[PDB]
């Protein structure tokens, strides 16, 4: 699955553009996992955080989470409760990885930490 040349695999923490939305932090899945098909060639399976739902985007369409400041939205982040709330549990999955740890403010230092390129282990920290 996913042996189409493209990148991304199964678990990447990855953002994700659709039509008519900011860049939205998702999760790489398997097709088993969507209850749907396999994705097209090229395509991946995607879960994003915050409502947990399910699309078929393409990798040309993906980018790793770790390119954070290029990705994160300011004026989504402070327009739409969503985007914060799927910050928190993308961001969250991303600090266990990396095995960092911290002391809407519970947010504040973990965007810190990634608009800041996640300190010490960098995006490499971030891999499943
Ligand atoms: C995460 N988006 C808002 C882009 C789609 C949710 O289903």
């Amino acid at each position: 699955e996913y042996q189409d040349g493209k990148e991304f695999g199964i678990g990447d923490l990855v953002w994700g553009k659709i039509k008519g939305f900011s860049w939205w932090p998702a999760m790489v899945v398997s097709w088993k996992a969507t209850s749907k098909r396999q994705a097209m060639s090229g395509m991946r399976w995607v879960q994003w955080f915050g409502d947990g739902k399910f699309s078929e985007v393409s990798a040309d369409k993906l980018v790793a989470l770790g390119l954070f400041s290029q990705h994160f939205n300011l004026a989504t982040f402070n327009k739409l409760v969503s985007y914060r709330k799927a910050m928190y549990h993308a961001l969250e999955k991303a600090r266990v990885r990396a095995g960092k740890t911290f002391p809407e403010d519970q947010l504040k230092p973990m965007l810190e930490w990634a608009h800041g390129g996640f300190k010490p282990t960098g995006i490499e920290g971030l891999k499943p």
